[PDB]
């Protein structure tokens, strides 16, 4: 198991999005079904010059799972998925200059819903879970967990759990006075308000 | 110079644009803006991993240019560019299963202002042009034209202009009632209004 710290910028992102005060916190599901979206819109256009890009799953969709017992959301995703070097460095070099305009745009009275339209959206999990834990498995690379609770630090590792063939799992475990989040109406509603109309198929398990 | 069919569904999509009473024309600029910003995203991303990718050039930017002797409005990007096989099949392809779906939306009830939701947005540009042509280049691929003024065909030619290094430049023929678009005014409107958060510069060019 390996150990990062964040980028300044970064960390500073992810404490104001766990300090501030925010009431409209559903909007970190939009944020996640997007980035499943963009995803799946890039193993798709993929696809079309390289068949073989399929060949570890030809469904393109959308999960939404929850679970009571361990108190967890996880957004599934058959999607391009994450290399180890998106894990630890690419993804944190783009989010770099997005995080910047973010917290300028805040500053001269921007809200915390127009996160997305600054490529940084991932983050908003964390106005609804103390911790995130990200299984991702990209073509030609291994299974990878990602995972932070905040506090200036992620770490990444090799999984060894369940093979996902190709794509992304986000797991948010949820704070204590957020287990709206695992209610079927709940989900129901948001998806219906917000991302009702994704391209790809969204299917919310049941308990 | 090669002419091509749209797809049936394709043709029926650019059909309803030009013939619908649409009033909010303007939502094509931030159409076409959004799809500047995805393909400089693309080539920001490869970049990363391989830097030799910016040969073609390393600024990253958006250039609107108004020309009122040619009654033109010019969108110009550094972002990835487009192949041939893009030209021809694979956006085409791509766009088939959008169109539907955002076919089946207006019938519902939404409106032509939510294109972009379906990955369809490039042709909004026929809200206003009564001919549409594009200049790409990508790395490793030729410079093209692409050109349409609907009716059911498309035109692509290896492009003998000005080379431009890498990037896509929509060319957008206005209609006679739509010279309006040319106005620095007008342009510096509907940007701030749709297209504020762009994280890449949008430099407006003057007469
Ligand atoms: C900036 O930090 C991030 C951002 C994301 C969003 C993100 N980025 C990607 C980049 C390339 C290919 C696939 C994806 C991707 N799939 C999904 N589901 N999210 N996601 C995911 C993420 O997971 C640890 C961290
Ligand atoms: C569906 O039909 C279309 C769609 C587009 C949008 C589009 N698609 C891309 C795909 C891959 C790489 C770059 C781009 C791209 N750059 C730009 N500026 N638009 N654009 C552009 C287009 O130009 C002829 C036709």
């Amino acid at each position: 198991v390996e150990t990062f710290a964040f980028q300044a910028e970064i960390a500073q992102l992810m404490s104001l999005i766990i300090n501030t005060f925010y009431s409209n916190k559903e909007i970190f599901l939009r944020e996640l079904i997007s980035n499943s979206s963009d995803a799946l819109d890039k193993i798709r256009y993929e696809s079309l010059t390289d068949p073989s890009k399929l060949d570890s799953g030809k469904e393109l969709h959308i999960n939404l799972i929850p679970n009571k017992q361990d108190r967890t959301l996880t957004i599934v995703d058959t999607g391009i998925g994450m290399t180890k070097a998106d894990l630890i460095n690419n993804l944190g070099t783009i989010a770099k200059s997005g995080t910047k305009a973010f917290m300028e745009a805040l500053q001269a009275g921007a809200d915390i819903s127009m996160i997305g339209q600054f490529g940084v959206g991932f983050y908003s999990a964390y106005l609804v879970a103390e911790k995130v834990t990200v299984i991702t498995k990209h073509n030609d690379d291994e299974q990878y967990a990602w995972e932070s609770s905040a506090g200036g630090s992620f770490t990444v590792r090799t999984d060894t759990g369940e093979p996902m063939g190709r794509g992304t799992k986000v797991i948010l475990h949820l704070k204590e006075d957020q287990t709206e989040y695992l209610e079927e109406r709940r989900i129901k509603e948001i998806v219906k308000k917000h991302s009702q109309f994704i391209g790809y198929p969204i299917t919310l398990f049941v308990e």
